């Protein structure tokens, strides 16, 4: 019955079932040595930051649990990041995840979504929220039919590079290109290579999870998931016309995220995205493949253009 | 005469004698017409004067001394050694004094072919000794040799472009290249003159198009500091842009060079082709050639870069 504790889910604070719904509150001390390093995924202006993928992992966990006890794909949807979470590492820093569900009398078994909120307590700060959904395989089946199409897009990008049309970045050079904006926890530096067609903010990347350490138990390793979103972040910020000393594209959230095959830390995967031009926001889909197999998919991944200076000022505040 | 220019403000001392002579000139790097120019690179928020700044002044005091001791010449800024960083504070006057000294037999001075030059800052009524070099009134032997190798340099350049066209080498557009180096150093906009650069990392070999029309370069000079620094930037980028070089830990910085000659004016409206093969203690060296189509424009022989810890660099500059 009880939910399994993991590297990213440490304790159950509250769990109460009710006739018209239920509530599940879990806790994670992001200062604990087995997870503190992981909670510090990005580094901006010397300030450590927790990535959206961190919340997504916990969401999948409390979602998969809730879905299994009222009765198989869990979609971490409508992800919204409101305030940065800085893992200070000075004693306990409790991140509380609250999941809530509602349903008509004796109809709990048909519930297909739940609201999730993420906030730290010493209330400290409300950081993010999302809606976990127990979705259908309609999208998966659709993606499977488009596999050859994605493969062709990927192939065309490599052919373009082979003709000197698009840039191909080796891992260390790509991270170097982004280094004035942000540095990454070594365990998060999983992009092996990336071919970028700047004209369409379109990229094909090889992500190799064997390039980092990922010990622990998770639903979806935060480093693996963040790596997937990094392909889109790089596609935007690596454009010749984007001056990262003045304006940069940062994570905002996403509309939908589904994983169909476990994210193996010994394997490499192919990631493809065409973000496009796009007010203040840009959005696009990101697909992950393992050869001919559909592994995961972000629908509506959203990035926001913000002043580099303002970003710094806020983080330093 | 010793015409004053944007980088040479006034004569502090000039004494000619039987066994030689001395020429001391002064440059207030805070003056509005040259202050921005003296701030070529920015490392950890600290502005830095580039070696090319000294080279410009050296060419000036050198050309002057040369044309003066003769009844009529290529000036080589050789043995350039940069000892201490020069940080243009912009807090009032900052006097950079250039001292040139010559020596010769009692017979005739018209045969003098070199002069010692030193660069150091002094307060208003010594601050730090920054660099030194030996200006030489050289022959055209090297120029003639370089002209015979033009087709060879052209082929190296062509091969780099052909490699890129096959996906073998990286080609960096101007802004992307500066972005790649931005965590290590930022540049005065007038110094961001590299239009594109094709790099063969295996041999730290690069072919770059430098376009002087990409920056502002108003004023009078012998060799504009931004133009000359841009030439050396091709080699600096070739080294620091290697995938195996982690600029968060180690970086290749300017050290100086053995020889530098300019054969054609460095026109601020033109673009030029720059080629270097730096190849593999803590020092690396190589030659850098500048072409204008089929014409040899300039040449650095023995340009030297030094590998230094990124953090140590920061600590030193902050001090
Ligand atoms: C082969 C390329 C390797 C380099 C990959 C770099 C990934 C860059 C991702 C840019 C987004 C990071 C910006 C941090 C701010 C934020 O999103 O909250
Ligand atoms: C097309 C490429 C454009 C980018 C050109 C970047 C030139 C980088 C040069 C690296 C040397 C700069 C290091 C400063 C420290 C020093 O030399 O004293």
């Amino acid at each position: 019955m009880e939910i399994k504790t993991t590297t990213t889910l440490h304790r159950v604070v509250e769990e109460t079932t009710k006739p018209l719904g239920a509530t599940l509150v879990v806790e994670t001390d992001i200062s604990r040595k087995d997870v503190n390093g992981l909670a510090r995924g990005h580094l901006v202006d010397g300030i450590p930051l927790c990535t959206p993928s961190f919340y997504a992992d916990i969401a999948m966990q409390v979602g998969q649990y809730s879905m299994q006890r009222l009765r198989g794909l869990v979609d971490v949807s409508d992800m919204v990041v409101d305030k940065a979470l800085v893992p200070h590492g000075k004693g306990p820093q409790l991140l509380r995840t609250t999941l809530t569900m509602e349903w008509p009398p004796k109809a709990a078994a048909t519930t297909r979504s739940a609201k999730v909120k993420f906030a730290t307590y010493f209330l400290d700060t409300e950081h993010a929220s999302c809606t976990v959904r127990f979705t259908s395989d309609a999208q998966l089946k659709s993606l499977r039919r488009s596999v050859s199409e994605y493969k062709t897009h990927i192939r065309q990008l490599h052919d373009g590079h082979a003709k000197g049309q698009f840039m191909r970045y080796n891992r260390k050079t790509g991270y170097k290109l982004m280094s004035s904006m942000a540095r990454f926890n070594p365990d998060y530096m999983l992009l092996d290579y990336l071919v970028l067609n700047e004209a369409e903010n379109e990229a094909a990347s090889g992500v190799d999870f064997s390039l980092g350490s990922s010990e622990g138990t998770f639903a979806a390793h935060p480093a693996h998931v963040d790596a997937i979103t990094q392909v889109a972040g790089f596609a935007m910020n690596a454009n010749d016309n984007v001056d990262i000393e003045k304006q940069v594209y940062v994570n905002h959230g996403w509309d939908s995220f589904q994983i169909y095959q476990p994210l193996d830390n010994s394997k490499s995967y192919q990631v493809y995205t065409k973000m496009g031009q796009a007010n203040d926001l840009v959005h696009g889909d990101v697909v992950v493949l393992d050869g001919e197999q559909i592994v995961a998919f972000f629908r509506g991944l959203t990035l926001r253009s913000v002043p580099r200076g303002a970003l710094r000022v806020v983080l330093q505040t």
